[PDB]
């Protein structure tokens, strides 16, 4: 389990660096802002103060949410449950 | 199980080509802005950079959401579970 | 089975029902943009085409908010399970 | 069970207290607008009415987002379970 957790970070990571370099070059946005509507993407926020505008990146948001979406909250659950809940039960003990 | 990945992929489309068909009628969206609603819309993103104008399209939208937002993602874990774990696996294997 | 599908409609109803008054009163939304908005928010699909402008509404909203998630996606999942899902095996018999 | 469900609020709280100073302060948001803007983001409504404008805010809201989502919705749930699940009983009970 502390070996799932480690896997699942790496492929987000991928995922996040991936949506990155495409918006930054495809949208012209910068890096920065292109890994932070990755992210606002991918966990469904979808603020919209971001958004696409090419045709392009209309298609490739289309797969990155299908392809994305599931690991990126897989590694939340994973991070809610293997890493952040211990912790405050470690904090309750008395 | 490969049998339920498939049976998910047909009515995902089916209820994507639904409304691309809808919006891009109703709301005058090119298809590809009309697909490309659709997703944001069922995986709920909801940008809000396109977003339904007429009354029409506003009732049509209230019941795309709740029939179709269950299908998609449905078909969303079942790509995370019966296509994507599998092949991270497969490349970790010694 | 059948009786759960019907508790969890009546509750979304209402539910719904509280939202469209409210937003109409306070925010002065026409009653289908009330209902519209009341559902996107709850769907957290939230396009941001309607947004509350008060103090009252932003209160409100956020109470709205947590009360209301877990019964809309509780009926989406009964709705998907107990009534979707059967239907398109019932189309798939051979 | 009882105090699961106290355990996740006071945690909850706690979260939203974090995001309302900081949104306040970096971002300049009045508190309760401050306050409105963390529970739509964690929730993942957001509807973009508010959104961060500094890098620092935006590098802040990835990792709110990441640590604070699965908190929100696991008391969601629990709330859903452990509180608004047997009331609805409790008022059908004949
Ligand atoms: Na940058
Ligand atoms: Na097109
Ligand atoms: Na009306
Ligand atoms: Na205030
Ligand atoms: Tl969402
Ligand atoms: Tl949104
Ligand atoms: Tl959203
Ligand atoms: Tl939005």
């Amino acid at each position: 389990k502390d070996k799932e957790f480690q896997v699942l970070f790496v492929l987000t990571i991928l995922t996040l660096i991936s949506g990155t370099i495409f918006y930054s070059t495809v949208e012209g946005l910068r890096p920065i802002d292109a890994l932070y509507f990755s992210v606002v993407t991918l966990t469904t926020v979808g603020y919209g103060d971001f958004s696409p505008q090419t045709d392009f990146g209309k298609i490739f948001t289309i797969l990155y949410i299908f392809i994305g979406i599931g690991l990126v909250f897989g590694f939340i659950h994973k991070l809610a449950v293997n890493v952040q809940l211990p912790s405050i039960l470690s904090n309750l003990v008395p």
